[PDB]
């Protein structure tokens, strides 16, 4: 017999993102109620959670309209700017010798061990977000998890993956026979969704003044929390939140579907008092998307501002800059289309292309790198919002135009 | 090889209008004993028949004098306000995300999959109704199966449209190549038929007081019922159809014609306990001559005629029926009023009430200025949902004439007029 292992990431910071650090410490809950250990348990987030200023109740962090305190006793093993691409990358190869700081909590695993990757936070075709620069790019991670099967350092591997577009991660990247099995909560082209928000379905007590779960998180987590996990199957979670969240995304799996056949207890152990409690099969609480989450946020300060007062006058000012940097962001990249293909634009039509099902979403992955710093070198840093038009400039690289044209034609539309 | 899907609507509600779903739950008990699974069948209905109070028989639905239930084991994937446009089209496009209810049972579909959609209700000149507003306009359907093409979610896409002037949602519009064989009840300018109407030639039990069937779909559908459907083409089917009903309305086939040369069973499937009955090549059956409007009136009047003579049933179905027949004369007098304050003479204005556009010609150039129409008259007049749709062939003309809404708008006003 192997040991249970579980690597939880939350991609973001600041009080904003409360949601992927209050799943990340649900998700914790879970597994040390299971019985996997905090020794085989590497937690990265950025911690600036449970201390915030906004915070109603310091020194706490809900995942749900419950408000049961998930924060308490999750490790701190990458906090703060040691939540990065090269931390989270050396954990999964078992590197202590590669990582920035952090506690040196790593996977360092054995054949018959068995592997739980849980990331949540915000996504972007073929990138996934990160509190620090840089982000993580989809073949830097895949690239990782084949090293990592090379090595042959685990029996099964489970990837589970909370963020907009998070198939554009694995689609035409992740090969079949790695025994890693993949769930995302969204396809690409598609935003997921946020789960109890003050405001919006179930109710979460104003004071939170953020949304405190992700939908696709909330709902494999509180499923996982209320059975005998040895009775239901990786394969019946899939499908279980697959139908459950339809309304608001589409849950793709990806490698090696054999694996699905395992029972949640292989990965996630198993809560004694949940013995009796049998999985038999095989109440929309989802809020907003992701990307406007923000958004929302902005308005909500607006509308409970008081009439005529300089609290409105700002939160107006704010929320109209927001949404004119949103403009000026969209405008560039229809400029830019406009010089690199003609008059004619097909920006949008661009950006509303997404290749095949089964095909990556760029062949040159260091050309999408070099067209993200090319873009952020003449025009700004593109950071949450303009992070989607990775899609627009993996098809620039699919389209074979070079960094030279890109640099030329961002030049000339940003000054 | 690839799986069965079908999609089921009838695009109407009320007791009036009980044979469109009759109609879509004997198309279901085809599907089922052919052995096309219910996860694969999205079925619209508005539901309100099995249980409303004029129902002699509460939980049973018929299609036929013979009284045999067909509304059992019906999958409601979409059933009261959820039968609108919006699900409609999203359940083609196989998009769960994009619905405003429902079950969420869509058309997901696979590249060598075969889509059978069924449509039965009214008609009117390039639109379909649906049991509320807004109904559902030729354009963003024409426009939803050429989305569908492009996804190249499907190897075959059969679409039978049980309505009025059913021929105007595809001609001028559906192109070839798609993969799609359309077989539509009646042409642009006709009328479709009922069947088993409580005083037709094979009469449905008076009970009923209402007609349980659409002409052209029992057509199909007994025919379906009765034969190994490996022994019967599309194109088989079609002719039968259409020899057999000529004499009520004229059934048109767009599309894909190479399609049709498939067996029903590729779309159907087919039932074991027909095996034997394998289909070749008594002509005397020929319904009365009930109409779409004719039929829904047939059960405001035997609601009325039935109810004994001084009662409050008499008085209240009394009321009704005449409400609603004079409803038809303010819509019919208020096009009428229109059509001649727009173009001068009763003579210009007939003509820009009745012109068909030649063969092959879409109903109307701007799909947005006829919605646009629509709306116009509706504000003025009042809603053409109940009765008056019809007249979308007088708004496509006034369209396709150059006739803005701001005209049409003082023109509807100046004839809707009518206080101190
Ligand atoms: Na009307």
């Amino acid at each position: 017999a192997g040991t249970k292992w579980a690597v939880l990431i939350a991609g973001s910071k600041g009080y904003q993102n409360y949601r992927h650090q209050a799943d990340v410490c649900h998700a914790y809950q879970i597994l040390r109620k299971g019985g996997v250990k905090d020794e085989n348990i590497i937690v990265f987030m950025y911690d600036d959670i449970a201390y915030d200023i906004r915070n109603p109740y310091p020194g706490t962090i809900i995942n749900s309209p419950d408000k049961k305190d998930v924060y308490k006793g999750v490790p701190k093993d990458y906090t703060g700017e040691d939540v990065n691409v090269q931390n989270f990358l050396a954990v999964i190869l078992g590197n202590k010798t590669a990582l920035t700081g952090g506690s040196g909590k790593v996977l360092d695993t054995r054949p018959n061990d068995h592997i739980f990757i849980y990331y949540t936070d915000h996504g972007y075709p073929g990138v996934l977000g990160m509190p620090t620069e840089p982000y993580l790019y989809a073949n830097d991670l895949i690239d990782t998890l084949k090293k990592k099967h090379a090595l042959g350092t685990y029996e099964g591997l489970v990837f589970y993956v909370e963020a907009c577009e998070s198939a554009s991660i694995f689609e035409g990247l992740l090969p079949d026979g790695l025994n890693i099995y993949v769930s995302t909560a969204a396809k690409a082209g598609e935003g997921s969704w946020v789960a109890y928000c003050p405001s919006q379905e179930p109710p979460v007590p104003a004071e939170y003044g953020t949304c405190v779960g992700d939908l696709y998180s909330v709902t494999w987590m509180e499923d996982s929390d209320v059975y005998n996990l040895r009775t239901q199957t990786l394969h019946q979670q899939y499908e279980l939140v697959k139908n459950k969240i339809a309304y608001a995304s589409t849950v793709s799996q990806f490698g090696d579907f054999p694996i699905s056949k395992d029972s949640l207890f292989e990965y996630m152990g198993t809560d004694p008092a949940n013995e009796k409690r049998q999985y038999e099969d095989e109440p929309h609480v989802g809020a907003v998307h992701q990307r406007e989450a923000d958004l929302h946020h902005f308005w909500d300060k607006y509308q409970k501002a008081s009439e005529g007062s300089r609290n409105k006058v700002d939160a107006r000012k704010q929320l109209v800059e927001v949404m004119l940097h949103r403009m000026h962001v969209d405008d560039s990249i229809e400029s830019i289309a406009k010089l690199l293909f003609g008059s004619g634009a097909k920006a949008s039509e661009m950006m509303n292309t997404i290749r095949p099902p089964g095909q990556p979403l760029v062949s040159d992955w260091d050309c999408l790198k070099t067209m993200v710093r090319t873009f952020e070198t003449h025009c700004g840093s593109l950071s949450e919002y303009g992070m989607k038009y990775t899609r627009f400039l993996a098809n620039i690289c699919n389209s074979g135009i070079q960094k030279e044209k890109m640099g030329e034609a961002s030049a000339q539309v940003c000054l």
